């Protein structure tokens, strides 16, 4: 199964198809497809477990690597059954999400709390319990309760894309750390990083 604080599997959220793959709440989904590309880890086909996982080496460790293709709202009937299958603690799961709380450009390592109204935690945290990892990935706020839909489901103007991608690129450089269970220095070093 897992083992200690090293992560062992990291999750990434978002909606499937085409036309949500460039929207806000889909962030996680492009963190995880750029980690499984920097180390060769294919992405394939996982209808077991109602998603797209893969598995291989990063740094000397075995990660497996899940997209739940639920939808986001149901993004738990994903993760719940694939960690129990492999005896993956929450303590070993990092989970790539979308941030409304925080400026594109802005990234976060976060261990525990609560959902912040995002929609696939609210579907995970029952289940696992709040000790699993998050990797925040500041999307901006959305303005008005109103707009919040609008918002996730909108695709970023450049500029915000940008800072987006720089914050996503400067974490896969400290996945390393989290996969040798260096949590605290990952949080950090990820949690110092400024666009400019
Ligand atoms: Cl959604
Ligand atoms: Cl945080
Ligand atoms: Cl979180
Ligand atoms: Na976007
Ligand atoms: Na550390």
């Amino acid at each position: 199964g897992s083992h200690m604080s090293n992560i062992s599997l990291i999750v990434g959220l978002g909606n499937p198809g085409s036309e949500y793959a460039q929207t806000r709440h889909n962030a996680g989904f492009w963190f995880v497809e750029q980690l499984a590309d920097k180390y060769g880890i294919t992405l394939k086909n996982d209808p077991k477990f109602h998603g797209i996982s893969g598995r291989g080496n990063i740094e000397g460790h075995d990660v497996r690597l899940l997209l739940p293709m639920t939808y986001m709202n149901r993004s738990g009937q994903s993760v719940v059954p694939f960690s129990k299958f492999y005896q993956i603690a929450p303590e070993a799961i990092l989970i790539a999400h979308d941030e409304l709380d925080m400026n594109p450009g802005v990234i976060r390592l976060k261990t525990g709390g609560g959902h912040g109204g995002h929609n696939g935690l609210r579907d995970i945290v029952p289940h696992i319990g709040p000790n699993f990892h998050r990797l925040r990935i500041g999307i901006g706020h959305p303005g008005s309760k109103e707009r919040v839909s609008g918002h996730v489901l909108g695709k970023a103007p450049s500029n915000e894309q940008s800072l987006m991608d720089g914050a996503i690129d400067h974490a896969l450089s400290k996945v390393k750390l989290l996969v040798q269970g260096q949590v605290p220095q990952a949080m950090n070093q990820i949690n110092a990083y400024k666009p400019a």
